[PDB]
């Protein structure tokens, strides 16, 4: 499967079967998908969307986030766990209120300097907000290219983890990014699953892998030892 | 449980928990509720979004829908299976055009008239888009009610299907129904659920008494013989 073709078979799958009703995909902007982003990466997202919709509403923009007193920070955030992404977060909203006048920045390098924001979540922002051009790399999507490109280490190793970028941006397109990017996440977490992954519901089925020789359990390569 | 208490137990989840970022949430008319309900009523959530979509987009208004030749329709439909609901999904949109001037009705015998739509949709339509305060009664809410107050007896039969109306009304409120009936649908979908429901998690589990004997299996009664 071309990278061309991989890229339209997950589009034309997004538009038949994707939702962009999550509230962090209506009205989009970098800071409500920082905040989503940021949630979602130790929590599912049906424990996600009240804690969105409550931080939306009593901080609709960085600078009320970044202003606030950490504590009803933490206090909101009671209930997510992985409380280090809280502190992260709001030290990046007083670097932005403190570096970039309250807007949030739009520019790759200084979305990455934010604490808390590594490359996958500021290609993440910054292509789902405002379509710009960078590939993604969650675990989401580590699963779906591990499995369909039969990639056996674990992306825990520095060279396992650069195949894995370099996969990730030979497959993603420029038109399109932001529903193919939203996309490749959808498809890891409710298709491609961790365990007995939906292949004949997967778009990818036809050049997988994996799927050709039902072997998903190997992909990605767990933890050696 | 005294009634008001079920009711503010149940608002007051549907605050924290609740999520009202689904398409037909957004925006509410009577078109857009009538039309998810009827999805609704025998496909799951998740498969129903992707076609509301498409019928929002490809029908903005219910002259749309009736203006539309039936094959459009069905083929639209094609994947939701029991398609007398599209035919009268169609039929009803085709009766609002020519009877209320395609205005969607806003009163309940208007509403309760159309094909496909019964005493209980008719109620979720104007509870949930106008806050009209009609209590509703759908399989999500019979298995809530009915493991509460031990209705041990089959829906199915007139008498206790009577009972069940009863309690809902009894249960429903004015202020803030168009949340509590939405709350009821969510928790009879999500929390108590067919099988094993998760009572732990349900706001009604300090009255119910189902929960109480561990007895959620006998209610509601199934179909004798
Ligand atoms: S075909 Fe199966 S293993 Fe391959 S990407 Fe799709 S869901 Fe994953
Ligand atoms: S406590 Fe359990 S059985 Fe009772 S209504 Fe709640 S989920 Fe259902």
């Amino acid at each position: 499967m071309q990278a061309s073709q991989f890229s339209a078979q997950v589009l034309d799958w997004y538009d038949k079967y994707g939702r962009k009703t999550l509230p962090w995909q209506i009205d989009k902007t970098p800071y409500k998908v920082w905040l989503s982003e940021v949630m979602l990466q130790q929590t599912q997202v049906a424990t996600v969307i009240p804690y969105f919709e409550r931080f939306m509403a009593r901080f609709p923009t960085v600078t009320d986030l970044a202003n606030a007193p950490l504590d009803e920070v933490l206090h909101l955030w009671t209930g997510l766990g992985y409380y280090a992404r809280a502190r992260n977060l709001h030290k990046a909203a007083q670097q932005v209120a403190t570096l970039h006048g309250g807007k949030f920045p739009e520019t790759f390098e200084e979305v990455a300097a934010l604490p808390g924001v590594g490359r996958s979540t500021a290609g993440a922002i910054l292509s789902l907000s405002l379509g710009k051009h960078f590939p993604i790399l969650d675990g989401n999507v580590k699963r779906v290219l591990a499995r369909c490109y039969a990639v056996s280490g674990w992306p825990g190793k520095k060279e396992v983890e650069n195949k894995l970028w370099s996969l990730s941006e030979q497959v993603t397109p420029a038109v399109g990014v932001e529903r193919f990017n939203q996309a490749m996440m959808d498809l890891g977490a409710m298709i491609c699953t961790r365990s007995k992954p939906k292949c004949s519901l997967c778009p990818l089925q036809n050049g997988c892998i994996a799927a050709a020789n039902n072997s998903w359990a190997l992909y990605p390569g767990k933890k050696p030892k």
